[PDB]
This record gives structure tokens, C-alpha cells and sequence, in this order.
């Protein structure tokens, strides 16, 4: 069985023009047929990642997520909140959405009673930006992120996180290194990743530098590629994708799940 | 290793307006396009598909195909020619074509000695025409098909070393999906037990439609997924809609599996 996060970016380039500004109708519509083909989950993310954007305020973020979770109110547990602040994680808490997608793995413990209380699930992710010899090498990649989630675990778990809320991202891309070796690395050997760390893995690969690198494209030629890197990722543990394109994922899934089926 | 053949349905929507008149110059465009980012090789396929259609005689698929041919004379080793009528594929010889390309498996004798003294390559395609076969017979009858075939065709002197063996797949094989999937997924015993190159064509067709649901335009992640599970089964080439698409993700599987570290 896999779970499919469908990205939804509310700064992306369809949701605003020259006027700078951001259209809240436009993401709740987009976010309402997400789910109604392709998503099992929405990740709303509402901080940039454009080259020249400056850090979006905390209190930003709850206005921009706000309409959607209003939108969405009867589905909270199809709702995944995409942001490494944690006023916007601590509101989104409150609000009972179904997950809490952050790329800093929740590193704050002072958050981590008000996670206790709560009911949601963690993708926590590894992010490899911690500094040693330097950047993130192939041959040293799966012993730092199994020491890494050895120590986030084991945070979590001693405030009164559950173990079964916890999803875990190896992180991929530049997140890992800016050399694409070690993504295809930690992507072609993901089951020993996985059996090491018995949890559930997510992984989003969708678009991600590394595939550039591997078949050198432009960001929205990658469609394909992250599709065969999706489908080899679901068959070597990962449990989770969290992907641009959903629908085309989750019939890739529905005929690969079919053809093992006759299988002699 | 995997060979690309792009399909160019020279009959498709694009090539035709309110005239019924079909378009050359646009085929001639989009073929050389294809050979730029994608396929190793453009499988022009004159014959209609059309459900209204009649057959198209033989004259007319042989004046769709001249513009191409003529447009790509410099490299007539990337050229294939879908088609089973023997004067087209007379023709497309002549001309010294890369590849036959036979939905029928060249069950005529008349044409093997002008094949045997060409240098093309062959895709023999096995059809359930001669609808419904079962899976649990459908390995066996491919394989008595083709040891039939291939030896009349050794006999009248085309080298093996020249054929690629199709063994068909949706409607050619049966109208119900169970044929198609269990084929598709057992291709490797097929594969060993043939000893020859293997092509197949899964874009589209019929059986990814009613096994993921999707209307023919909404295929390509299924036809991609069933397409790279033949590769990792044995095949050698694959015919697709979109070449350019798999062409990147079978560069980004080949360079993944350079990082598969031991046991
Ligand atoms: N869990 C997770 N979330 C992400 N959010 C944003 C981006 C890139 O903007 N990447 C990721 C990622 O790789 N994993
Ligand atoms: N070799 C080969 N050719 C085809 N041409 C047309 C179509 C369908 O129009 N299918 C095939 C096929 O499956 N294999
Ligand atoms: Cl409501
Ligand atoms: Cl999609
Ligand atoms: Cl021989
Ligand atoms: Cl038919
Ligand atoms: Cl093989």
C-alpha cells in the first residue's frame, strides 16, 4: 500500500501576477480537486523556495494555510501542512490536520508536548545541511542519516511521540548533497535505509536536482524521470511519495500493484 | 541495453483538417523531432486506425510514406515502416528502410526472398488473429508460433541475427486484459525460451486502459510503468507514443542501478 502526498505550492507561479498578490480561492479550488483525483493527502505549503524570496513571517504562513484548512474542515486527515516554523506547526496542531510535513524534523523540544497531546502524524525529515570534511558523500550518506533519525526518534519518543506517528524522509537532492551521486546512492540502496530504521519512508524525489543531473532536463521535462524514480522507490520500502504529479502516480501504482498479481 | 522506436501515426488527428486531407509536411516536422530528443527510431505507420475506417490500399500507404522517406534518406537506418502490405514493404526495401514492421509477421512467402536480399531488420509480431486466447495457453502458442515462422523465414535465407519477435499485446492477443498482464508479466521465460531480440508495444493499448481506468490520453504514466517493467523483463525494444519520456527515465533506471551495492 502507498500513501500519495500531492504538493500543492500556494507561491507558485499560477497564484498571482503582476500585482504581487496571492489568490486564496484559486489554491482552495486547486486543493479541492487534488483530493478529489490522484492526492490520498494535500501538502499545503505555504513558504517560497524562489531564489529571491526572503523568509516568510510565521503569522504569513497561518493566513495563507487558514482558507484552506477552513475549506477542508470535514478531511483534516487528508491535510498534510508543509512548514518548519513551529507557531504556523503549533496552529495547524490545534486544528487537527492529519499531518505535519517538516524539512527540519522538528528539532525544537519545547513543541514536542503540544505533539504529544495531538493526534497527527511526523514526516520527519533528515536534512543533511547540518559540517565535517564537507559536503554529503555516497559512502557516508546511510550512516548519517540512520545516526541522525537514531537521535530524532529517540527526542520524540522520550517527550511522548509516539512511534507509529512517525514517517521519515531520508531527504533527497540538495537537501542531502549537491552532488547527485549521493541521492542516487541513497535511492538505489533505500531498502537497507529502510530496514535499518523500521519505520514507514517517504520520499520525494519529484523534480529534484538530482534528476536533472541524471538525464539533464529542465524542472518540467521530469515528469518521467520522477516517475521511474517514484515507482523504484515504492518497491524498496518506501511507504510514502510526495509528488508534483499524483494521478499520474497513483495509476502508475494501480498497474504495477496489478502485474504482480500475475506473477508465477 | 533498449532501442526506442517513436511511433508517428501518420492518420493520428494532428495530420488531417475539414478537407480529409492528409498533411505530410506536419509527419515530415514532427518525425525529424522525435529522432532529435527521444527515438532511436520513427515507426511511420501509414494505415488508418480509425473505427469508421476502410482498408487503405496499398498506392495510398505508399504515397503517405514517400514524403518521410524522402525527408530522411540520409538516415534510413532509423526508419521503420509499420505495415503488413507486401507491395508497401517492397516499396519501403527498395528504398532500404532500417526496419520492417509487420503486425501480421510476414506470413506471405512471396515477399522472404526480396527481404533475404535486403540489410533491414524485421519486427515479427504474433497476433491472436491467427479472437480469444487464454493466458495459460497464451505462452505456449507464441512460442509454436514463432518456431514456425522464424524457420520459414531462415529457409528462404533471412539470417536470424535480422529478427526482432513482437509477441503482441491487448486486442492482438485477446479482448480481455488477464492475456496482456499475464504475458507482459512473464515475459522473461518468454524471452529465454525464444533466444531472439524482443519488442513490445503496451502504449495505450486497450489493457493498461481497464487495468488503472483512464481514457486512452490519460495512459502515459501506465504505459511508462508497463514499459519499464518489460525492459527489466527481457525486452530489448520498445514502441511508444512517448519515446522522448522513456528514454529519460531508462537513462535515470540504468544510472540507478550503476549504485545497486552488492548482497
Ligand atoms: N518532506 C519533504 N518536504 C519537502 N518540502 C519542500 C521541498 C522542496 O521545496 N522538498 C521536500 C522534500 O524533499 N521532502
Ligand atoms: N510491432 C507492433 N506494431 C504495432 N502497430 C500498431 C499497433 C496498434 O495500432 N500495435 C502494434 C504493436 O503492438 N506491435
Ligand atoms: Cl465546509
Ligand atoms: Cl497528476
Ligand atoms: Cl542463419
Ligand atoms: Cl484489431
Ligand atoms: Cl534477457
Amino acid at each position: 500500500m502507498v500513501t500519495v502526498f500531492g504538493i500543492l505550492n500556494l507561491t507558485e507561479d499560477s497564484f498571482f501576477d503582476e500585482s504581487r498578490r496571492l489568490d486564496p480561492a484559486g489554491a482552495v479550488t486547486a486543493a479541492i480537486e487534488m483530493l478529489r483525483v490522484g492526492s490520498d493527502v494535500v501538502d499545503v505549503g505555504p513558504a517560497a523556495s524562489h531564489p529571491d524570496a526572503r523568509p516568510v513571517s510565521p503569522a504569513d504562513e497561518i493566513r495563507r494555510i487558514a482558507p484552506l484548512l477552513d475549506a477542508l474542515s470535514d478531511q483534516m486527515h487528508r491535510v498534510s501542512i508543509d512548514s518548519f516554523q513551529p507557531e504556523t506547526q503549533r496552529y495547524a496542531l490545534k486544528r487537527g490536520v492529519g499531518y505535519l510535513n517538516d524539512i527540519q524534523g522538528f528539532p525544537d523540544p519545547a513543541l514536542y508536548p503540544d505533539i504529544a497531546e495531538a493526534d497527527c502524524r511526523l514526516v520527519v525529515m533528515h536534512s543533511a545541511q547540518r559540517t565535517r570534511t564537507g559536503h554529503l558523500r555516497p559512502e557516508d550518506a546511510l550512516d548519517e542519516i540512520v545516526r541522525f533519525f537514531e537521535a530524532r526518534v529517540s527526542a520524540l519518543r522520550r517527550s511522548g511521540v509516539a512511534a507509529d506517528r512517525l514517517i521519515l524522509d531520508p531527504g533527497m537532492g540538495f537537501f542531502l548533497s549537491p552532488a547527485p551521486e549521493t541521492s542516487l546512492h541513497v535511492l538505489s540502496n533505500l531498502q537497507k535505509l529502510k530496514s535499518a530504521l523500521g519505520l514507514p519512508l517517504l520520499v520525494s524525489v519529484s523534480r529534484k536536482s538530482f534528476l536533472g543531473a541524471t538525464v539533464g532536463l529542465p524542472v518540467k521535462d521530469l515528469g518521467p524521470a520522477s516517475l521511474a524514480a517514484e515507482l523504484h522507490a515504492i518497491g524498496n520500502g518506501a511507504d510514502y511519495v510526495r509528488t508534483h504529479a499524483p494521478g499520474d502516480l497513483r495509476s502508475a501504482i494501480t498497474f504495477s500493484e496489478t502485474l504482480a498479481k500475475f506473477r508465477s
